[PDB]
């Protein structure tokens, strides 16, 4: 039950935090590492190695705070780092309305098998990137279905 409880708790933490930040137009960028190691990007951020919670994710992305300027990276059972760097995609197909967070989430999805969640600070929509593809402005049910299928083993 250990592995499943942690993965479900991760999904619930992402859902609750993203809902909180989308309601307040708080920009967020959360990348969940999988098979492809993301240690190179983890080292670019502030190390946390913290237990996963929605409360911590919310506190990290509060605007104009030391931990918010960058991406959160989740590795296994922990929030590995915050304010981490993610590479900007070169793709000209990404819409110009989308900001730097979507391009960074797209960029990391092109070079890793990670699942990255984006909360737009301009629109409040939640977006997903995976394998160089973008799911823009997903609903609560769509986000729940995608996270369950991808993050639960
Ligand atoms: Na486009």
């Amino acid at each position: 039950s250990r592995i499943e409880r942690e993965q479900h708790h991760l999904i619930e933490s992402i859902e609750k935090s993203t809902q909180y930040m989308a309601k307040r137009r708080i920009g967020a960028l959360i990348s969940v590492a999988r098979d492809t190691g993301m240690d190179d990007y983890i080292e670019t951020g502030i190390p946390l190695n913290a237990k996963i919670s929605s409360q911590l994710l919310i506190n990290i992305f509060i605007p104009n705070t030391p931990l918010h300027d960058g991406a959160v990276i989740i590795k296994g059972n922990e929030i590995a780092s915050a304010a981490s760097y993610l590479p900007l995609s070169d793709s000209p197909f990404l819409s110009k309305e989308l900001g730097t967070r979507h391009r960074a989430a797209l960029g990391i999805s092109e070079v890793t098998d990670s699942i990255t969640i984006v909360v737009s600070e301009e629109t409040g929509g939640i977006s997903l990137t995976k394998g160089g593809e973008l799911f823009r402005d997903v609903s609560e049910e769509e986000l729940h279905k995608i996270l369950l299928k991808e993050l639960v083993t």
